[PDB]
């Protein structure tokens, strides 16, 4: 369907929005990105330099000249912990054990599509793996995971992707503690690396930024069934646990719900916006909350809808922990960056919320774990005439029968170097301690899991403490008023408590 490209104006691009673009319309420019990628992956259903100027024009980003000219220099590089590198090169995998197998060559089928290459000559299979966007930045946080995965005997092959921006020294260190001490009790990992810098163009090399680079790490991570994580994120059951959930199953992505914030609400101009293009894109009508229900079949994401754009929350997803099957969700990852860098970017923190939107809009099945966000730490007493109170950076994830599943923020109280302002500003910190280096002794002291309090957001929800620049919640629990608690077993609580040492470790 050439005619609708050649219908849209001669110098279309899907371009990465900046705020001084003049943008009279925003909800059209985002339905435009949004079917633009719809109609292309429709029309490939149904010449190759036609194909490919189209391609430059969707997807700016991919380095298109440098494939065209010097293949070699524009494909990715991995790099293997034992030092061995892999230039156009597709990493096989076992999917039985998941050890390494082979690294056949890439040899790019001019008759397909770069993404129909990228899933069928570039990418294995059914390959499954871990995947974490880190910068040296992320060194220490990327090395305390690594370490978990060993003392819980990870047999997944972990990558760690970087734009260019992670040194040998970092590199060395990470495979180091994914590598020494190999034993059954704390086997090693395979751990390999991948520069992404090479297939990104250079204009959009750099907008790739912060939370922008779990797209880089996801899309082109060598596993097409990537389980992508913070390096700040912990998990506490087997990597094929998190595969088993019925959520990804069923529909290949596993999505997990966020804190319910109800501090940070949108505008109604805001949400008539997001309305337009909900509308634009897949005609769906979000007038009046009756109707909701109504035309969304999966309740679990009526309800994402229903506190959108009734009680206008913002914060939906939690992107710490993110299984996405490439084979049934690249067309709709695709539209998650469009989106990422539309002028709805600033309407959402980071990339979390984009996972469901690009979903949604691109009209692919999706759904969450219905599972409410929950806070973990110390169940203090609350004294009133069991009430308990938990405040912490943690977020925790339960699977239905209450196990923790994993959660984001580390084991430590505080990752934030907010000692000096948080002292001054924070009377239970002011009153506590004696100086602001007595409180960043505290920031970098463990944390001690002992239960849980799943918050009943419409009685008694997530309050910020303040503590650690806003990062700490309170969740309270009253027995037969609101919420859930679960309190951890002698065995749970041990099995955590050396979870919480190895990677509070000391370097
Ligand atoms: N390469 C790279 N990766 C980065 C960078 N900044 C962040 N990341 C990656 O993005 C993850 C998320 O950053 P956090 O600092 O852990 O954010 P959070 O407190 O967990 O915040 C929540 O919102 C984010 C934004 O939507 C989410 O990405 C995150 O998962 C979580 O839900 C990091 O663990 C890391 O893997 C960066 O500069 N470079
Ligand atoms: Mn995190
Ligand atoms: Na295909």
């Amino acid at each position: 369907c050439w005619s609708y490209y050649e219908g849209l104006t001669p110098g279309w691009l899907n371009d990465f929005y900046d705020v001084n673009q003049i943008t009279p319309n925003p909800a059209k420019d985002v339905i435009e990105l949004v079917t633009r990628i719809k109609i292309f992956f429709n029309c490939l259903q149904q010449n190759i330099q036609r194909l490919r100027d189209i391609e430059k024009k969707l997807f700016p980003y991919i380095n298109f000249e440098k494939l065209e000219t010097d293949e070699s220099a524009f494909w990715h590089t991995t790099t293997r912990w034992n030092g061995e590198v892999y230039h156009a090169s597709m990493l096989e995998f076992d999917p039985k054990n998941h050890q390494f197998l082979r690294s056949k060559p890439i040899n790019f089928d001019t008759g397909l599509s770069f993404w129909e290459n990228w899933l069928h000559t570039v990418t294995q299979s059914g390959s499954k793996g871990i995947v974490i966007s880190a910068s040296d930045v992320q060194l220490n946080e990327t090395i305390r995971l690594l370490k978990v995965l060993r003392f819980i005997k990870n047999d997944y092959p972990i990558q760690i992707v970087h734009n260019a921006d992670l040194s040998q020294d970092s590199m060395k260190s990470i495979i180091k503690y994914a590598r020494s001490l190999d034993t059954a009790e704390y086997p090693a990992q395979e751990l390999w690396f991948l520069n992404v810098h090479s297939l990104l163009n250079p204009k959009y090399s750099k907008k790739f930024t912060t939370y922008s680079n779990k797209w880089l790490a996801l899309t082109f991570s060598s596993f097409e069934i990537p389980i992508l994580m913070d390096s700040d994120t912990v998990p506490f059951v087997s990597i094929k646990k998190f595969y088993e959930l019925e959520e990804f199953q069923k529909t290949g992505v596993l999505f997990f719900k966020d804190r319910v914030i109800s501090d940070d609400l949108f505008e109604s101009s805001e949400l008539k916006i997001l309305r337009e293009i909900v509308y634009g894109c897949i005609g769906l009508d979000l007038e009046d909350e009756s109707k909701i229900h109504e035309q969304v079949e999966d309740p679990v994401v009526a309800q994402v809808l229903e506190n959108m754009f009734i009680k206008k929350y913002k914060h939906h997803l939690e992107s710490g922990l993110v299984i996405l099957h490439k084979g049934k969700h690249l067309f709709s990852m695709l539209t998650s960056i469009a989106l990422q860098f539309s002028p709805i970017a600033e309407y959402f923190h980071g990339d979390k919320d984009f996972f469901w939107l690009g979903e949604l809009l691109s009209n692919n099945r999706f759904t969450f774990h219905p599972v409410d966000a929950s806070n973990i730490g110390q169940l203090g007493n609350v004294v009133s005439k069991e009430f308990y109170q938990i405040c912490s950076v943690q977020l925790s994830h339960t699977d239905r029968d209450g196990s923790l599943l994993w959660l984001n923020g580390g084991l430590n109280i505080c990752k934030k170097t907010s000692w000096e302002y948080d002292y001054e500003h924070r009377q239970r910190l002011n009153d506590m301690f004696q100086n602001a280096d007595e409180l960043r002794e505290y920031y970098a002291s463990p944390v001690k899991l002992e239960g849980i309090i799943i918050p009943d957001t419409s009685i008694s929800g997530w309050i910020n403490s303040g503590e650690c620049f806003l990062f700490n919640y309170c969740t309270l629990f009253k027995e037969g008023e609101f919420g859930k608690l679960i309190k951890f077993k002698e065995d749970e609580k041990l099995r955590l408590s050396q979870i919480v040492d190895i990677w509070n470790k000391d370097i």
